[PDB]
C-alpha cells in the first residue's frame, strides 16, 4: 500500500502470535516493540533516541507478520511508549517512502 | 523520488540560508532541527522520544527546502542529535511510504 503521513502511519503487525498496533519508522534504525511476551533467549542491548536512551531485549529471527508482509529479524523488546518498525524491517517488506 | 530504506534516508535541507543533512522521519509528528540558528519569536515546547523529553524552540512559519521541495511549517529547534523531518513537513512534500 501506499501510506501518506497526514497522520501516524500505524500498522497492525502480528507478532508472537498477537496483534498489536505499530508506527512504521523510517526514522528507526531498529524495531522495538513493547508489552509482548517474546519466546526465547536474548541479549541486552540500548537504543537512544530523542531525550535520552533505553535498555531493549534484542531478540534475533523473530516472525513479524507487518501489513500482511512477512519479515524476519531482530525485534527489540524495550519500554518504548509506541511500537516502532524500523528500517530492519521496512526494508524486508519492501518500503520506501516516496514524494 | 523513491528513496529505499537500507540507510537511514537522510536528505539535505535548506533552512534559514544552511544548509543541513536530516533524516526524514514517518515516526516524527514534529520536525526538529539541532544548531541552527532561527531568527524571531518562538515559543516553549517539549517532544518525547524514546528515553524521554526534551525542551525545544517552536517556531511557526518556517521556510523549508527539504531535497528541493519547499514547505512551510513549524520547525522545533533543541537538542536533537539527528535533525529530524517529520510528518508536518513531509505532508507538505507529498511524501508517503510504500511497499
Ligand atoms: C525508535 C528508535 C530505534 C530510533 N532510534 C534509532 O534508530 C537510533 C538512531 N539507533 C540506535 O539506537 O541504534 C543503537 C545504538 C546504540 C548506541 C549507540 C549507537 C546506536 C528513534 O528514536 N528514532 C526517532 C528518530 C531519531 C533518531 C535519532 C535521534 C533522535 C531521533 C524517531 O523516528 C522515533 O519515531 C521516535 C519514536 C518514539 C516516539 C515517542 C516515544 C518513544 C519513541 N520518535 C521521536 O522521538 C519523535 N517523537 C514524536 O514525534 C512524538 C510521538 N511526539 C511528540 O513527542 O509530540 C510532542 C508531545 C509532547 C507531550 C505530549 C504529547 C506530545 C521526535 C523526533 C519528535
Amino acid at each position: 500500500p501506499q501510506i501518506t503521513l497526514w497522520k501516524r502511519p500505524l500498522v497492525t503487525i502480528k507478532v508472537g502470535g498477537q496483534l498489536k498496533e505499530a508506527l512504521l519508522d523510517t526514522g528507526a534504525d531498529d524495531t522495538v516493540l513493547e508489552d509482548i511476551a517474546l519466546p526465547g533467549k536474548w541479549k541486552p542491548k540500548m537504543i537512544g533516541g530523542i531525550g535520552g536512551f533505553i535498555k531493549v531485549k534484542q531478540y534475533e529471527n523473530v516472525s513479524l507478520e507487518i501489513c500482511g508482509h512477512k519479515a524476519i529479524g531482530t525485534v527489540l523488546v524495550g519500554p518504548t511508549p509506541v511500537n516502532i518498525i524500523g528500517r530492519n524491517m521496512l526494508t524486508q517488506i519492501g518500503c520506501t517512502l516516496n514524494f
